[PDB]
């Protein structure tokens, strides 16, 4: 899957927020997490996770990497 700049509803097509957010809430479950919310950081579409198991909080797909 790798990382992706576009993973939030605040990217360009907010029409489908459920889809954009899915790349956070669902992406976390794949990393043995609980939930994940995305927010525009300094005008950049950043995806944040929460309720994780390997940290229980802010954990980016990069920190939850298991292939590196």
């Amino acid at each position: 899957m790798d990382i992706d700049f576009s993973t939030c509803a605040r990217m360009d097509v907010p029409i489908l927020k459920k889809a954009a957010q899915g790349l956070c809430i669902t992406s976390c479950s794949m990393q043995n997490c609980g939930t994940g919310s995305c927010k525009k950081r300094s005008g950049r579409p950043t995806c944040v996770c929460y309720r994780c198991a390997n940290g229980g909080g802010d954990i980016p797909l990069g920190a939850l990497i298991k292939r590196g």
